């Protein structure tokens, strides 16, 4: 059994693909995708967009246990990530693709989610990368919100206004779990897949991937 893609890569399995991981402090398993070829490898994907259209306006429960497929677009799960990220220090790497064929990334030295009781609040430290000098995810990390779980800092329900579950502020500078818009419909959409500090205002990205890995 493996705790994440890092241990998987370190056991000799150096090839990309879906792997079966096990929850820590539990016997439950979970199917995640391991990116072993992207620089160094050992990456555990926790979310992906590219479009295999999965529908991201999911419930609190669904974002907690995961939805979609590891082979395509998916969420992996908040309960698992929270358990992993509290067992040891993880790094978070977000890879983005726009519709003009450009790519970029944001990287955090340390990332972890608080337990469900604290609404899986995100914690971020030390940003680097080509996807902005200022974190597109509001610092002083927010709680996680879903259509049926409003934990943002807005008098409004950010989740329903922009669609998707996310660490919304007063609907901060980003939402990787927003409505997918195809080419030639990806501009001027407060509704799309946004990472403000890279493409800007109403730009809706073509593909996104969130992955974690420890300091290996
Ligand atoms: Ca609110």
């Amino acid at each position: 059994e493996f705790r994440d893609c890092a241990e998987v890569f370190k056991s000799g399995h150096t090839t990309n693909g879906i792997y079966t991981l096990t929850f820590p402090n539990s016997t439950e398993e979970i199917k995640a995708y391991c990116d072993m070829e992207a620089g160094g490898g050992g990456w555990t994907i926790i979310q992906r967009r590219e479009d295999g259209s999965v529908d991201f306006q999911r419930t609190w429960k669904e974002y907690k246990v995961g939805f979609g497929n590891p082979s395509g677009e998916y969420w992996l799960g908040n309960e698992f990530v929270s358990q992993l990220t509290n067992q040891q220090r993880y790094v978070l790497k977000i890879h983005l693709k726009d519709w003009e064929g450009n790519e970029a990334y944001s990287l955090y030295e340390h990332f972890y989610l608080s337990s469900e009781e604290l609404n899986y609040r995100i914690h971020l430290k030390g940003l680097t990368g080509t996807a902005g000098k200022i974190s597109s995810i509001s610092q002083p990390g927010n709680d996680f919100s879903t259509k049926d779980g409003d934990n943002d800092k807005c008098i409004c329900k950010c989740s329903q206004m922009l669609t998707g579950g996310w660490w919304f502020d007063a609907c901060g500078p980003s939402n990787l779990n927003g409505m997918y818009y195809p080419q030639r419909q990806n501009t001027n959409k407060f509704n799309g897949i946004k990472w403000y500090y890279w493409k800007g205002s109403g730009y809706s990205l073509k593909a996104t991937t969130m992955m974690i890995r420890p300091a290996d």
